[PDB]
């Protein structure tokens, strides 16, 4: 009776807060996601238990055991009732587990040192000064894999060859190595992680030209879960309510330090 | 079994080709939407047929009667087996029929005759002298009956009582009234149309400010249709296969003339 949720620790979605040591059960934690983890289940009627994702990845399946990692994974096989993260709706997901309506849109997007002399995706694959990279597992990754557009798969050329590995295993990892570069270290990312990571100090990074494509956040169940139908109302009722609006601003902007 | 699609007349997504004489069926036709509509009948495998919508609205549920009008009353009477059209996924909708995640992003955005001394909706509604009002029946005049945010309904107030009706049958009639009132008239709309008229002849608009909201456009199918699953799946496919982009490019901007 009391649902699972599988979530994943990603600031501003995520985080632990000053004093988890203090405080059990969901009150450990705090973020968007944590906001609207309470709104769904209140809206829904659920009892619920935050947990964050063992393997800390968003899942992949692996193309040898075909056996799915990360929140993916934990619903697949049944781990988990529902995940409720940054996690992409992408076609090869939908396949295997549902998605709710998008509660956040966004694109992949260009970070830089400031000062860097970029400007976009065509500008990073017309040169080889700036190194560049993804978060090595995600939909990121796997977008550059499989597009068929020059720019992009020129870039995947470079990325998947390049040495050392211009992959990163967290966000983070990818910020700090931006940062520590002195501009010859360029870092492709979710728009929506940009853009919060703009507003941090040390304010020295910035989002560069617009988004590669565009795609959208959803709250993911199993296949056939009796959960799918109420957390989609939900979500365009949260929508239409004004609060995923709310919720973007207090987590992004009024936070802001630069 | 030939599937009967139903659409709107509605630029860039469906309109008359300048030679429909002479020219039979689908034919008549071209847009987005007709692309759109060629590229899924092609994935899910399937002959169509398209059809106007025979009282020309997107669709919304009488109060008195409960009867859905629009390109929902059609799916839900079952008259259409699909709406592929500029369709707005909402709550009340998602209710009686099924809708494949977004294909495109937008939000309601403020329509000025060049010089109005109008930047923001907190402008219009501050101030008498400039008329304003949006398309009288969709899910833009639904956002601003159901507003709560002050502005919004500090806005709604206004427009509901207003004499003469400063609403429109359609976005032609809306953008008709901007064009022709010498800046008296300002005009409540989607981004997607506001953003196209901008680059047309006479060129004499222009969007002002940022989107009031956010949402998506989807496909709708009649509850429990077996083309659900595939629709979903298609969309999922183009958007990531960067079709999706490319005819947004195809029909808003290599068209500009301004
Ligand atoms: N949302 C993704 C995971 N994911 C996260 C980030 N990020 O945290 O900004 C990214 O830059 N790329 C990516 O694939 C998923 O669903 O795989
Ligand atoms: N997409 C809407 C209908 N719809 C369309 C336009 N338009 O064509 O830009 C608008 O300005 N307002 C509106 O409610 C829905 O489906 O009701
Ligand atoms: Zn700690
Ligand atoms: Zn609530
Ligand atoms: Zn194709």
């Amino acid at each position: 009776k009391t649902v699972v949720v599988t979530t994943i620790l990603e600031s501003p979605y995520v985080m632990m807060k000053k004093n988890h040591e203090m405080l059990e059960g969901n009150e450990r934690y705090e973020g968007y996601c944590v906001d609207l983890a309470a709104e769904i289940a209140k809206h829904c009627g659920f009892k619920y238990k935050l947990t964050i994702v063992g393997d800390g990845k968003y899942g992949a399946r692996d193309a040898d055991t075909k056996i799915w990692n990360g929140m993916v994974g934990e619903l697949v096989y049944g781990k988990a009732d529902i995940a409720i993260a940054p996690l992409t709706i992408t076609l090869v997901r939908e396949e295997v587990i549902d998605f709710s309506k998008p509660f956040m849109s966004l694109g992949i997007s260009i970070m830089i040192k400031k000062g860097t002399p970029i400007e976009s995706a065509e500008d990073l694959s017309k040169q080889t000064e700036i190194a560049y990279g993804t978060l090595d597992s995600g939909s990121t990754k796997e977008f550059f894999r499989r597009s068929k557009i020059a720019v992009f798969d020129k870039m995947w050329t470079y990325m998947r060859s390049a040495e050392p590995s211009v992959f990163v295993r967290t966000t983070a990892e990818g910020v700090a190595r931006v940062r520590k570069s002195k501009g010859k270290y360029a870092y492709l990312l979710e728009s929506t992680m940009n853009e919060y990571i703009e507003q941090r100090k040390p304010c020295d990074t910035m989002k560069v030209g617009g988004n590669l494509d565009s795609k959208g956040y959803g709250i993911a169940t199993p296949k056939g879960s009796s959960l799918g139908n109420a957390v989609n109302l939900a979500v365009l009722k949260l929508n239409e309510q004004g609060l995923l609006d709310k919720l973007k601003n207090k987590w992004w902007y009024d936070k802001g330090e630069c």
